[PDB]
């Protein structure tokens, strides 16, 4: 599923992402936008280390979910990576909360540093009623 901007904003608020571990809703929106373009079935194979990024938040199989083919990987969210390709994003949101519980927080995603950090991210949630 490819979410519309405000549709996603409202869905994430309902899932309790606003201010989770200090991360504003607009930051989560900026992250989803640059990682997948708000697309839940997005996948990206990283040829360099044999891992794959899954779903709307592009969660990596080396530490977060299990896909069985990633060498020396763990599954901290305790989910099959398949769960991160669903139209319903409840599992992807719960796993994203787990990722940011680690010391790096939102910084775990390099894309967030390049495209969202120290930027005016208000635009991602404007007019959505959140």
């Amino acid at each position: 599923k490819v979410f519309e901007r405000c549709e996603l904003a409202r869905t994430l608020k309902r899932l309790g992402m606003d201010g989770y571990r200090g991360i504003s809703l607009a930051n989560w929106m900026c992250l989803a936008k640059w990682e997948s373009g708000y697309n839940t079935r997005a996948t990206n194979y990283n040829a360099g280390d044999r891992s794959t990024d899954y779903g709307i938040f592009q969660i990596n199989s080396r530490y977060w979910c299990n896909d069985g083919k990633t060498p020396g990987a763990v599954n901290a969210c305790h989910l099959s990576c398949s769960a991160l390709l669903q139209d319903n994003i409840a599992d992807a949101a719960a796993c994203a909360k787990r990722v940011v519980r680690d010391p790096q927080g939102i910084r775990a995603w390099v894309a967030w540093r390049n495209r969202c950090q120290n930027r005016d991210v208000r635009q991602y949630v404007q007019g959505c009623g959140v």
